């Protein structure tokens, strides 16, 4: 699996 | 900003 | 602002 | 899955 | 699964 | 902001 | 920022 | 997996 | 900032 | 397994 986030 | 993920 | 997810 | 989100 | 979010 | 992920 | 993974 | 987060 | 990972 | 963040 793979998450990314950016704020 | 919030972000959540799960695999 | 949010962001979810899950697989 | 893919779960994509943008605020 | 992928999971991806911008705010 | 916050970034959350598990895999 | 907070950035939190687990693998 | 891989969690990639930026703030 | 804060930065977490574990694998 | 990877976990990346910046803030």
């Amino acid at each position: 699996g793979n998450n990314q986030g950016s704020n």
